[PDB]
């Protein structure tokens, strides 16, 4: 059982609150910008004012940088983030050197793996054609998904020449060796699909990955901090941790 | 079994050949622009005497002046050049023989279309994306058969809009969007799936081919049904 | 905001009853066979006595057919069942002469819709071979599913012949034309997926329904309820509600 | 251009000779067990004869061994064979000590690549169901494919206590984490398709392998040529060529 902070309550920290109560967990205060009524748990403006916490569950953005500009706690911190990182990984940082601190900007242990059977994937299918394929639900306007680019980075520090190729309609042109197909495709309430092609002489491999629900980076901070609570301070990833 | 008339004997009508003989067929003739082969040589469709059919996969140089003829025989026509003059005389033809005519040879690509044509009205909330794979030496983008299929969706849905390239479009999906995305690489033969997307669950119609046999042995399947059928024009959905 | 009468209160009419009140729907009242004391609505054993009910919806078994049994209520049903239907079926025809009665196996638009499309596909490929393959979180016990089985059952009203094949590592037995090979996958929380394969010569024809969350069902008679409250008397199926 | 000797010239070495052919490699000769005039190609009878050989491709079998035999000949050897093995890999490690030998039973590179990546996916995901399937034509008798053992084997030599599962119809079990459900489908022409599903909490990751032709064979055995030209004498398989 660990007792747990959540900074920020959000629709992330919301799912970490349902899933930590179903593991045995207890959400013991919440640090938000706006203390929002119907907020079902003690509420507080400084992590030293939350005694008992084991850990803090972060699911940033600019406005919730303050609890961590507070100099009296010494507390496991589980950190995820999007966009802006270096003003919060400059306080990470300066934070991991008194107490054990995790950072990752996508909180999926599964996704995390994947990146590395891609990066063992990709030496042994270097004659292999590469298209990747990502799917999401109808609501999301930016295309490609973060993960699809995060992907497409582990095969370029891989590669000597890579070539994005966002649309081949009308495009007309024959297809060289270093393109990599980006195919985004939307619609439903598709959580999240990324599928890696290698495309060989008569013979393909894929490697797929499809989430089911964003509980899953919910799961991934908390599964975190239960292995975080024992470390040594310093800094961690899903590399390290 | 069936005497079949090749009209050109490029790499699909050998395909045909292999296939028909297979079958207990024989292949009692071949019209060709510059003959080799180890077939009988023809000029005219008139000339090859106990033909059944003919199965064409060729070009409208080879194929335009044997139609402007004065023939009797079944015809199962694959050419896809310059479609608008080549059903004009298939038409006219029609009133004097049985006349198939398909763009795609291909039996499971027209169960797909049918499947296709059943699925929509019946998932109306439902987002489609297409997508097709296929060989890296494919250039043209998106397939023919992927605009077969978006085709039969635009009969059975108002509004239709295809969407090529998301990157930094920065627009929200319309329910009357249809994504389109090809997938080139390897030796792929072709694959082609419709996603239908609702909430919380997904439908995905998917057909795989895996070689370029699958049309040469729909082309003859068609003569195999056609030699069957009264005067009249063809195709897949009423052969 | 309707009133809804909850018949049965297992795992699916706790989710109807957590997704109604999140849109604004009551719950005022639940037919359970043995009530339970961890069941938060008021317990009633007569559809009649249920003061103020707009409609029912009930996720049956033979266990819970018993407040269909009485021939002193009007009001809008809507019935799923996934075991054996006949006796269920009967009740309802009767029932939908004085009062609005839906019917779904699942309840799911989707799986309806899947179940129409394999009969249009099964009379097109007369000469594929068929197998059928579903995937199902590790906590599921019976195989194959009974959406698997539904499918099944649709193949054999449209075939002379079926034999479903089982396990092919005990019989070593060369594949027969009139075989339907049966697969059941196990694992994680997949919520629910079902392939139909048809395989001829050279080429493939594979037809998938996936679940992302039992949701689609929860909401899925929640929407034949709201839908069904405004119908006239009868009997409806997805086909003509 | 790789000078390429054929040691037999059944189905796959005709395959080999096409293949070779489109990629500008050339065929200098054939060993054949019962020369055919209809092998369009140089006949020999023993290694030593042929002129200007770089390497020899030996789809092999009990009468194809007796090239091996002779001991006036030094060139790279691409070697597979079914079933009994001894005689032949006693032979091939005798010439393994004069020249580059290379033995592979199965010479697709996409399969080698899969087992690969498979191995460095178990590690990662030890808290991820695993699920074997494979699919076959209809002509395929034995089940599971040779393949699929081999990808359990790989689970088997990172796990412990793993378990097959091979039917779960009427079963009525719970899935536990040591089981593998192994899956066998059989219809139409299908070359050869091989999944493995890791399946976690609220995510899943595939990894499939789909043969288009059994080219990848041919094609295995021509791409493992190209590199053991460049090999000192040896004994060779995928793992360490």
């Amino acid at each position: 059982s660990m007792k747990i902070l959540l900074i920020g309550y959000g629709a992330m920290n919301q799912r970490v609150a349902r899933l930590a109560e179903e593991k045995g967990h207890e959400i013991v205060g919440v640090i938000e910008n706006t203390p929002k009524a119907t907020t079902p748990y003690q509420q507080y403006q400084h992590i030293a004012d939350v005694k008992g916490a084991d850990v803090a569950i972060d699911f940033s953005n600019p406005n919730l940088l303050f609890p961590l500009l507070d100099e009296d706690f010494h507390l496991p911190l589980v950190v995820a983030t999007t966009g802006e990182k270096e003003k919060l990984l400059n306080k990470l940082d300066e934070l991991s050197q008194n107490m054990p601190v995790f950072f990752s900007a996508n909180m999926s242990y599964g996704v995390h793996a994947l990146t590395k059977i891609l990066a063992a994937a990709v030496p042994l299918l270097d004659d292999f054609d590469i298209e990747l394929t990502e799917a999401h639900h109808n609501k999301k306007v930016d295309a490609p998904s973060g993960t699809l680019e995060k992907l497409y980075d582990v095969i370029v520090s891989l590669k000597e020449n890579v070539t994005p190729v966002y649309d081949r309609h009308e495009l007309n042109e024959k297809r060289q060796p270093q393109d990599i197909g980006i195919h985004s495709i939307r619609g439903g309430t598709i959580v999240g699909e990324h599928e890696v092609l290698f495309a060989g002489t008569d013979e393909t491999i894929q490697i797929t990955h499809r989430a089911q629900s964003k509980d899953i980076f919910a799961n991934g901070a908390i599964q975190a901090a239960e292995r975080l609570v024992n470390k040594p301070n310093g800094f961690y990833t899903f590399d390290n941790l």
